[PDB]
């Protein structure tokens, strides 16, 4: 239907180039490791235990492979603990394909001091553009590992001036290389705005996935976003009633409405799970346990798909969402 148009490079995973057909069932938004900005300053008591993270992540990778998932797109921002070399370790040890990102978190929670400083002194947008293009076409941090996607994020109330520097640089790398763009939206807002801004800047809608769209429960919101021709991702499936996220029941209700309206070619599914936290492992208060109970990477394969199927979603629609769409968007 709507295929990518323009410059295009082969999907780049942490262990190298992969043919679109080799992508297979994919979870489009996950984090093997993740650390909120500041975690590095807690290194004395929250050090990274490499051998333990490697064993724990390889184990999650193997379970994903057991479900038939061959690929995970790691959406971790550059300022949130991103580590391509660790990701490659996990990929080499298990055979699970992993793509990583190039990009910064949103203004509300990212490490924003650096680039705001750069922006006050000069043209931050060019510096950001140059970083993204380098990481996507040459490699990250001298490692030879390239980012297979650009990650963008924005705040609840507006795409801030700080965030726009990134949207503009990303659009330019998108136009030049064809690399896909996945995003974060805050609390169910700005999806239409991100799609509008990115398309108006010349980025290809067929190579754009607006994320955290499950954060809004009014289907008209998803529909206005989808009008732009972009894909949307229900990507925090399993995280319930936390930070006001809705329940999975709410998400599936919107999702089956959209599936019923013919939107399969534009819907992607993920959990935004964190397999291993950077910093001190988080202590989840008693009360919060249920909100995170289904928040792990086997939740869609074991619970959501069977649920969609029994509700009448067809095998073909599930295939389109988990295999067709990722094949087109990232390959
Ligand atoms: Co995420």
């Amino acid at each position: 239907g709507l295929v990518p148009r323009g410059s295009h490079m082969t999907a780049q995973t942490v262990t190298g180039a992969v043919a679109a057909a080799q992508l297979g069932a994919t979870l489009p938004h996950e984090h093997v490791i993740f650390g909120y900005p500041g975690y590095a300053g807690d290194v004395t008591l929250g050090p990274f235990d490499h051998a333990a993270a490697l064993a724990s992540c390889t184990e999650t990778a193997r379970a994903l492979l057991a479900r038939g998932i061959q690929t995970v797109v790691d959406a971790t921002p550059n300022d949130c603990g991103r580590n391509p070399a660790f990701l490659r370790e996990v990929s080499e040890a298990t055979g699970l394909q992993i793509l990583c990102a190039t990009g910064f978190y949103y203004e509300g929670e990212g490490a924003t001091t650096y680039f705001k400083f750069r922006a006050s002194l000069g043209d931050a947008e060019s510096e950001i553009y140059e970083m993204m293009r380098t990481e996507v076409t040459e490699g990250i941090a001298g490692t030879g590992i390239r980012a297979g996607v650009i990650k963008l994020a924005s705040s609840r109330d507006a795409i801030t001036p700080y965030e726009q520097l990134f949207f503009r640089a990303a659009a330019r790398v998108q136009r030049e290389t064809g690399v896909p763009i996945i995003t974060h939206t805050q609390e169910g807002q700005q999806g239409p705005q991100q799609a509008e801004l990115l398309t108006s800047l010349g980025a290809d809608p067929a190579r754009i996935m607006i994320g955290h769209m499950d954060g809004n429960t009014d289907p008209a919101y998803h529909r206005e976003t989808l009008r732009h021709g972009v894909s949307i991702a229900f990507d925090a499936i399993g995280l319930q009633g936390m930070v006001g996220t809705p329940t999975d029941a709410e998400r599936l209700s919107v999702l089956t409405t959209l599936l019923g309206e013919g939107y399969a070619d534009r819907l992607l599914l993920s959990h935004d799970s964190i397999w291993h936290w950077l910093g001190r492992p988080p202590a989840i208060p008693e009360a919060a346990l249920p909100a995170v109970k289904d928040w792990h990477p086997l939740h869609i394969s074991d619970d959501i798909l069977p649920d969609l199927r029994r509700r009448g979603i067809t095998e073909e629609q599930v295939g389109q969402m988990t295999v067709g769409n990722p094949a087109r968007l990232f390959g």
